[PDB]
């Protein structure tokens, strides 16, 4: 069985970022050290900084006064960025500058009384932080998940509408649901493309050439990580076996009996180290080298803040 591995695949440098945030506040100040939501979404990550004395909460009332307060690399909302603030705690901000990036068009059509449409994914706390930068009730601040919401969807002023998404989409499927944005709101403003980050589109690219040789895809990547599960999403649609597994001890025999070509590829919040042990079990189960496929060079780096370094 010959192994392949995605290029590029894991660690993107929002998470890199905001796991080294989370790493260097607790060497700083010592446990514990309160963060809102799992910084990333990955089971290995979050589990290996409970630990050290990392402590995981959903809500600012949980968090004790005097406590130092990190916000996850998703985003959070204006209003738990203020309540926070209203507190007495020590704030360090996690959010990917490429999230940020997307807070502040929102907050400008905010300001001006004027509706936003947010392309992505109920429930999600990134959709719940971005959703969370509109506050003007003259406007209004509409999320859509597919062609048929845009198709049901009215608004009060499509002469003054612009739209957002979130970082981590199916480039293919939000490219649907922004045809049919332009098709119902013809005056609509957006970006060139979309708010899809450079790490979800080159990573879906990757998978994409790795399932066109690969009979089956191993994705590693936690259950409640939305990129990852796009990576998945997109081999399994192409007609490929694909799973998406937390480490090598999901992986099950059947999956990959008699398979000539496995392929391998990783969220961006999953350590390398579980793609090696993943790796290292394809082995036992007769897989030979792992050969990485050629891919995109990836160069840029968010910087801690200096308070941190
Ligand atoms: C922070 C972030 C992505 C990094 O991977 P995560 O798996 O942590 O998050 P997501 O894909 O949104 O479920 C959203 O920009
Ligand atoms: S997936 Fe993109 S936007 Fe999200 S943390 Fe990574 S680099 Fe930032």
């Amino acid at each position: 069985m010959q192994i392949l591995l995605a290029n590029p695949r894991g660690f993107c440098a929002g998470v890199d970022r905001a796991i080294s945030i989370v790493e260097n506040a607790l060497a700083i100040y010592g446990a514990p050290i309160y963060v809102r939501h799992e910084v990333v979404h990955n089971r290995y990550v979050v589990d290996s900084l409970r630990e050290r004395g990392a402590i995981f909460i959903e809500q600012i009332s949980e968090v004790p006064d005097g406590a130092i307060l990190i916000f996850s690399a998703h985003g959070v909302s204006q209003a738990v960025r203020n309540e926070a603030k209203s507190r007495d705690l020590t704030v360090f901000d996690a959010t990917c500058p490429l999230v940020t990036k997307v807070h502040m068009e929102v907050a400008r059509a905010s300001r001006r009384g004027e509706e936003s449409i947010l392309i992505g994914h109920a429930g999600h706390p990134e959709v719940e932080g971005t959703m969370g930068q509109y506050s003007n009730p003259e406007g209004g601040m509409y999320l859509v998940e597919s062609p048929d919401d845009v198709w049901k969807l009215t608004v009060k002023n499509e002469e003054k509408l612009s739209f957002m998404t979130q970082t981590t989409l199916s480039v293919d499927d939000t490219s649907d649901v922004i045809d049919a944005l332009r098709k119902r709101f013809p005056k609509i403003v957006g970006p060139r493309k979309d708010d899809i980050c450079y790490a979800t589109t080159n990573r879906q690219e990757a998978v994409r050439a790795l399932a066109e040789q690969a009979e089956v895809v191993l994705v590693v990547g936690s259950k409640n990580s939305s990129n990852s599960n796009r990576l998945a999403e997109l081999a399994q649609r192409m007609g490929k076996r694909a799973f998406l597994i937390d480490d090598a001890k999901d992986i099950q025999e059947e999956w990959v009996k008699e398979v000539k070509c496995v392929g391998v590829t990783a969220g961006a919040s999953a350590p390398d180290i579980l793609v090696q042990n993943v790796v290292a079990r394809l082995q036992q189960l007769g897989g030979g080298e792992a050969i990485p496929l050629e891919g995109r060079e990836e160069n840029i780096v968010f910087e801690v803040p200096k308070e941190l370094r």
